[PDB]
């Protein structure tokens, strides 16, 4: 199926009886315009999005009588950094910024991808965290 | 004169009588082991620090009956970041660390150099800072 445009949002549908193929994309993914991959039924999808238009988390892409193909990253493993103090957070996102590691900073925490290298540098640093999953919702960057 | 060791730390000279001579120095000098320059009154240093030595801001060169020669970085024009949250200076931190900018991070500041090419990137983040002179008192590492 070739994917010019985005017709809904996944949210919208929460009382539809139409039943979710989901399209599992990688973080990498949100917000570019071309795209191939598979559904998880098995669905080729060739996004070519016509508008100077993005992907996001939870757009819908096809809708027919009784299915959806809507989109969402991948559910993966991750580290939540937990600085305590400015300096921390400022070393530690420093480091990460150095290594041209992907993050995502909000608030009072870091949100990495779990990778054991990286474990390495955060006890240098000295900055506790916690290993946990997330889908990734927001591009970078 | 020759230096080959290093003979004192200068803070631990606030009751002495002593007038100091600094010997300035870039933030690029922190760490060398061999170093040529004149004190601000005038006395050349020839540095060669005898068994791994490396200097450091403060250290203490030469000390007679009336004078302390000791090292300090030299002021210069910075621009001094005020991260007013966790996420700024986690934002901040990261966007200088992806540059590869040399800074110093302390408690709730981010120093750098006078950049005039900084001040898109600072005024993107969205964090205050102004434009001062200080000197950097630690290595970039
Ligand atoms: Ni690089
Ligand atoms: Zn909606």
């Amino acid at each position: 199926m070739l994917i010019t445009k985005i017709v809904g949002h996944i949210d919208d549908y929460e009382s539809s009886d139409k039943k979710v193929d989901w399209l599992e994309v990688e973080w990498e993914d949100l917000n570019k315009r071309i795209l191939r991959k598979e559904t998880e039924n098995g669905t080729d999808i060739a996004i070519k999005l016509e508008n100077s238009g993005t992907l996001r988390y939870g757009d819908v892409l096809y809708e027919s009588d009784d299915t959806l193909i809507a989109i969402r990253t991948k559910l993966e493993k991750v580290y939540v950094i937990k600085p305590q103090t400015m300096q921390e957070m400022g070393k530690m996102a420093f480091e990460i910024g150095n290594r041209h590691t992907m993050c995502i900073i909000e608030d009072d925490e870091i949100l990495v991808r779990y990778d054991k290298t990286l474990e390495k540098l955060i006890d240098e640093v000295g900055v506790s965290y916690e290993q946990s999953e997330r889908r990734f919702k927001e591009p970078f960057k």
